[PDB]
């Protein structure tokens, strides 16, 4: 019976920049998917997809997450998740971005910030009490989070789909997370640009003229990560760099996350002010399946499967007969569907 799964991840590959066509053979071989990625341009680290049939799919991509912070070690800002169901044609060409996961701070591979890691370098906090602020030993705010984008191409121009934004990046010091909502765009003519970057690097957009390094460049520029401060750099080997997918650069304040609009970080190196979360977007056309809620950690990725109403199955997990058509609520991993049609249970 033909395929109807397809999962699309980072190939491997982690930090501004995307994979490699070898990565992502090596990732998708002996499985049932196969993509050419691009190498060139700003399309370098983007997967093609060739639509095999023309019906109804689920395109369901995940954000990537931001990059941990250096002092309090608090957990990520996870990305943003969106599902959208869409009819294309067989033969399109789906144009597929993985956002990567922006820089943690901790640990180190450098052995002087290592020490600021494990706690035995109080420079930078003596540093905030004394001087009042961080502007000579600055960095320790992991790097935004690359968003995640699934564009098409009609006539000659870029047509976005489904965008799950990049999770924002955690301040140097932060115990404290204020739950900021996950924004989602529906009309087009909203211009997607990135985000403000003051001391880190704004989250990358949809489209926009990228001037500053540690900024995240916007999709059609390549989405590739921010550096960091370059005060972060010339003083500490500190390197939180936003991750693929316009994932904006870190300093002592937390980098912004990529996204349909990029997210905006903090303007004067808050050691504090995390960097929000991308804005999400998802095409007029298609229909939204579950608010953009933020759930995974991590990279991010890329669920296509032909679309199938399983809204009857306790779990939305069915699949169909491609002959006689009749759906079946899927169940194995050790399971067994259960005598109300529903609801699988444990056989053995
Ligand atoms: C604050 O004062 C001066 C300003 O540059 C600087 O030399 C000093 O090191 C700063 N304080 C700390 C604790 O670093
Ligand atoms: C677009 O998205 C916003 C934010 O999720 C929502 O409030 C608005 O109703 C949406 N508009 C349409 C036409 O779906
Ligand atoms: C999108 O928003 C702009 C203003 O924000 C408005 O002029 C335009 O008509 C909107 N497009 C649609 C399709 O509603
Ligand atoms: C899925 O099927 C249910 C009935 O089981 C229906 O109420 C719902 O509107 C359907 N959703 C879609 C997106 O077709
Ligand atoms: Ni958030
Ligand atoms: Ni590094
Ligand atoms: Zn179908």
């Amino acid at each position: 019976d033909p395929t109807v799964h397809w999962l699309f991840t980072t190939c491997g590959a982690s930090g501004p920049h995307g994979p490699t066509q070898a990565q992502c053979n090596n990732a998708y071989q002996n499985s049932n998917l196969s993509v050419e990625v691009g190498s060139e341009g700003p399309l370098k680290g983007i997967q093609i997809w060739k639509v095999p049939a023309t019906d109804t799919y689920s395109i369901s991509g995940y954000g990537a997450a931001g990059g941990k912070g250096g002092k309090n070690t608090m957990m990520r800002s996870h990305g943003v998740s969106v599902l959208g169901i869409f009819n294309l044609e067989k033969d399109d060409m789906l144009y597929i971005l993985v956002g990567q996961q922006g820089e943690d701070a901790c640990p180190s591979t450098n052995q002087l910030i290592q020490k600021v890691c494990i706690g035995e370098n109080n420079v930078i906090e003596e540093e905030i009490r004394v001087n009042r602020s961080v502007h000579e030993w600055a960095g320790g705010g992991g790097g935004g989070g690359g968003a995640t984008y699934v564009f098409k191409m009609k006539d000659g121009v870029p047509v976005p789909l489904i965008i799950a934004a990049g999770g924002g990046g955690r301040a140097y010091g932060a115990k404290t997370d204020t739950f900021h909502p996950e924004r989602l765009e529906n009309n087009s003519s909203v211009l997607g640009l990135n985000g403000n970057s003051g001391a880190a690097g704004g989250g990358g957009g949809w489209n926009d003229n990228t001037s500053l390094l540690w900024a995240g460049k916007s999709l059609q520029e390549g989405a590739t990560g921010g550096h960091s401060c370059p005060q972060a750099m010339k003083k500490w080997g500190w390197e939180t760099r936003g991750g693929f997918g316009g994932g904006g650069g870190g300093c002592s304040s937390g980098g912004g996350g990529g996204g349909y609009i990029g997210g905006n970080a903090a303007s004067n190196n808050d050691p504090e002010m995390d960097g929000e979360d991308g804005v999400s977007f998802i095409s007029p056309l298609g229909i939204l399946y579950t608010p953009a809620l933020k759930v995974m950690e991590g990279h991010g990725e890329v669920n296509i499967k032909h679309y199938l109403n399983c809204s009857h199955c306790e779990v939305d997990e069915c699949h169909m007969d491609p002959e006689s058509h009749k759906v079946i609520c899927f169940c194995d991993h050790g399971t067994v569907l259960a005598e109300d049609g529903v609801s699988c249970i444990v056989s053995p």
